[PDB]
């Protein structure tokens, strides 16, 4: 039996006290709200808040038997009697405590029909209603088509209702989406805090953007992190890694980055972790490596871990700076993990967090680019090992997002004019604000382990990480190569966040190391994934300032048909493009459910319309299939092999022309693709690109703004190619003088303006400068 007592308004918060303790309510934007139970009494922090202590002001009214709270667009209703308090937009119900709070438990009503995204990375359905799961970030090695708890678990749903609701708990717990009971919510922990947080929003994108402002927005990655990268478990030796360089020379396949995994500090899997320096039997003379490797463009990424291992060279000096999480006796805890026995480094310490970042600031002096912090759940954590604030399973579900802070506060300190590259594999939410690019862990070497990673990437996309990848190809076992799968993997690589083959060594990971076949049907696609840079950048930047994430779900198309909320099978890349990823051997065709609307096969130009009904595609082995929609600016610059010859002088622009589509905008967002600051000081190059088209008249409006940046190109030269272009239009206009559209020959001679009869394409080539440019074609 719980009821309200009284309450009282203190610096834009409601302190309500019942007979069972007080509750604090906190507005952290007009749109979310923080609800703190066991509010008088000590307990961790907020993990989840970007800003845990603001508070803006909100209005409060009473009643006989209600309180009201209330920001902008979000409303708490506190039931005074018995207490619950629910949560409306507008005059609408998103969510209602059922006895809400009473170790630590929180339960709520689910609405019939209400279908509930969440819980990170699962391979369950993409509606996780009528499942119950746990909140202890844990290995899944090898998984395939099911898990219900693996390497990033996130305490988080979004509902079809449009909220999203944060258990802001670090601990070992449990999410019960009406499974028990089908209309009850329940959220258990066994300790740490009694909080949630409610988010909600007017539209998909706009809940994401309003749940990344208070969790936190991910900065934009190095454009390198967009690129190719060599990886493999993994390089033996600096001969090794210097060859596997060469070889995508010789090979001519684009190389931003090599990944070195844990041979880098000793020759055998087990026994060296804690090292933190160069094997130099096997790695002689790393600084001339990384330094060779940077004049080829190429960037060093290597692994660390939590662990310091017995056997280790760190032990001892580990031990003597307090840097390891202790026992309940107050000596370091030893305890066996698959490498060995050893310790876990307390970055919840001031020692610990010293110690570590120490280590990460001398290797990245002696050249390293970018790291990669595996092992993070901490996939060994026994329960009574004690971290500064709190025991193992208080604090477990925490531990990679404090690695992830210290290590980005760390790079940003010594780098303060570089863009941190940190690589996760276990994280909270909110470590999206710490440049957190996750990976979906130990995935199987099988067509079930493709299968299930749009699912994974929709479900950490839609709750903070647009980073969020797979091993491309596998990583788990395996005696051969599936080639057929490896083929189809590493063409859907092209279409998902971050382009990094890797997989156990017995079986090559990198395409470089294929068979004559697979390389003709890769390379074109690596080299497209380069060329496609201004597409994925944009979106990258869009990422930055909304949370919009890179991959997004079918159900954004049409938010009123909640059953597209199910399909985990075809996705968009970008606002442009829908993907479909091909995951089982042998399919000859595809159904693809293509919105109401004009599409475009993106390999060979055919033009679909379609009310409803699902497009049917061929498959062939040298593509998956993929749609563009009616409208799309595709913008593409020449293939380079690194980023850092990256240029944007010349460019070409694929527009997708249909009656159908009367008004339709592109941008191109262009900066060094470095400074961690362009966004903020406005030293950058944003491209607009706006179509009007009427049953006379195609125009295009060009336009570009922002400070620019050092060597951004004045004037580039630009090729405009129009799809689908009527062969009725006569002239251009560009900027008021009039140009003949030629008819013939367009591939074989330097026309300015020519429509190719066959091919239905209507190509202009002019130079985009810095005033704004008006191209008018006229029937
Ligand atoms: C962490 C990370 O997820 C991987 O991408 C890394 O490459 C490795 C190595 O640093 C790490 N996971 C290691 C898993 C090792 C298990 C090896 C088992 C051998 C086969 N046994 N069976 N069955």
């Amino acid at each position: 039996a719980v009821f309200y007592k009284e309450h009282k308004l203190r610096n834009d918060g409601l302190v309500i006290t019942t007979n069972q303790g007080n509750i604090r309510l906190q507005f952290k934007s007009e749109a979310a709200i923080e609800v703190l139970y066991r509010a008088d009494s000590k307990q961790l922090p907020s993990f989840a808040l970007a800003q845990p202590e603001s508070a803006i002001k909100a209005q409060l009214t009473e009643t006989e038997n209600h309180l009201q709270f209330s920001g902008g667009t979000l409303t708490a209703r506190i039931q005074k009697r018995p207490f619950a308090i629910s949560y409306y937009r507008d005059s609408e119900l998103l969510l209602a405590e059922e006895s809400g709070f009473q170790k630590i438990n929180f339960r709520f009503y689910l609405s019939p029909g209400e279908k509930i995204l969440g819980g990170g990375q699962r391979i369950l359905g993409m509606d996780r209603r009528g499942q119950r799961f746990p909140l202890y970030n844990r290995a899944h090695y090898g998984y395939s088509d099911h898990s219900g708890q693996m390497y990033f678990g996130l305490p988080a749903i979004m509902s079809s209702k449009q909220y999203i609701l944060v258990f802001d708990n670090s601990a070992s717990g449990a999410m019960d989406i009406g499974k028990t009971e089908s209309d009850i919510l329940q959220l258990e922990a066994k300790s740490g805090r009694s909080a949630y947080i409610l988010v909600a929003g007017n539209s998909y994108p706009s809940l994401i953007e309003n749940f990344t402002q208070v969790t936190g927005r991910q900065p934009l990655p190095p454009r390198w992190a967009l690129g190719s990268f060599a990886s493999r478990f993994g390089y033996r030796s600096e001969a090794e890694t210097r060859a596997t360089v060469q070889k995508y020379k010789t090979e001519d396949f684009p190389l931003d980055t090599i990944v070195l995994d844990l041979y880098w500090f000793g020759k055998d899997i087990k026994g060296h972790m804690g090292n933190l320096d160069w094997d130099k039997e096997n790695f002689p003379t790393p600084l001339d490596m990384m330094a060779d490797f940077k004049q080829q463009g190429v960037k060093t990424v290597l692994i660390t871990e939590p662990f310091v291992l017995t056997s280790s060279k760190r032990w001892d000096d580990a031990v003597k700076a307090k840097a390891l999480a202790k026992d309940p006796q107050g000596q370091p805890k030893a305890f066996e993990l698959y490498f060995g026995n050893g310790g876990i480094i307390d970055v919840f310490s001031k020692e610990g967090s010293r110690w570590f970042s120490s280590i990460y600031k001398d290797l990245s002096k002696q050249g390293v680019a970018g790291w990669w912090g595996d092992l993070g759940e901490p996939e060994m954590h026994p329960e009574d090992t004690q971290h500064a604030i709190g025991d193992a399973d208080t604090v477990h579900n925490a531990y990679g997002h404090r690695w992830a802070e210290m290590l980005y506060q760390q790079q940003l300190d010594q780098f303060p004019e570089l863009r941190p590259f940190i690589m996760m594999r276990a994280g909270f939410v909110g470590s999206q604000r710490y440049g957190m690019i996750p990976w979906t862990g130990d995935v199987s070497r099988t067509w079930g382990g493709l299968a299930s990673q749009v699912e994974l990437a929709l479900q950490m996309s839609l709750l903070g990480f647009g980073y969020i990848h797979s091993d491309l190809g596998g990583f788990a076992d395996g005696e051969t190569l599936d080639k057929e799968m490896y083929i189809r993997w590493l063409q859907y690589g092209v279409f998902q966040p971050v382009y990094r083959p890797h997989g156990q060594d017995h079986i090559p990971s990198e395409p470089v190391f294929q068979d004559e076949e697979t390389k003709a049907i890769l390379r074109p696609l690596v080299k497209l994934r380069y060329r496609m840079l201004p597409y994925i950048y944009t979106a990258a930047y869009q990422n930055t300032l909304t949370g919009m994430p890179l991959m997004r779900p079918l159900f954004f198309s049409d938010e009123k048909n909640p059953a597209l909320i199910d399909n985990k099978t075809s996705y968009f890349w970008g606002d442009s493009l829908l993907v479909t990823p091909i995951t089982q051997a042998g399919v000859e065709s595809v159904s693809i459910p293509a919105p109401k609307g004009v599409w475009f096969d993106f390999w060979k130009d055919t033009r679909y319309q379609t009310d409803g009904a699902p497009l049917t595609l061929p498959t062939d082995l040298h593509t998956i299939p993929v749609l563009v929609k009616a409208g799309a600016f595709m913008p593409y610059v020449p293939a380079v092999s690194t980023t850092e010859d990256y240029r944007s002088d010349s460019l070409e622009i694929h527009y997708y022309a249909d009656a159908s589509v009367p008004l339709a905008q592109g941008e191109i967002f262009e900066d060094d693709g470095k400074d961690p600051n362009s966004i903020k000081r406005n030293q950058f190059d944003l491209l607009t690109l706006q179509a009007t088209h009427t049953d006379n008249q195609l125009h295009f409006q060009l336009a570009r703004t922002g400070k620019g940046y050092r060597g951004m190109p004045e004037r580039r030269a630009t090729t405009l190619v129009i799809h689908n272009a009527s062969d009725q239009y006569q002239h251009l206009d560009i900027n008021g003088k009039t140009i003949a559209i030629a008819q013939a020959d367009c591939a074989s001679t330097p026309a300015l303006a020519c429509y190719d009869q066959e091919r239905r394409q209507l190509q202009l080539v002019f130079t985009w400068g810095r005033e704004a440019l008006n191209l008018r074609l006229h029937k």
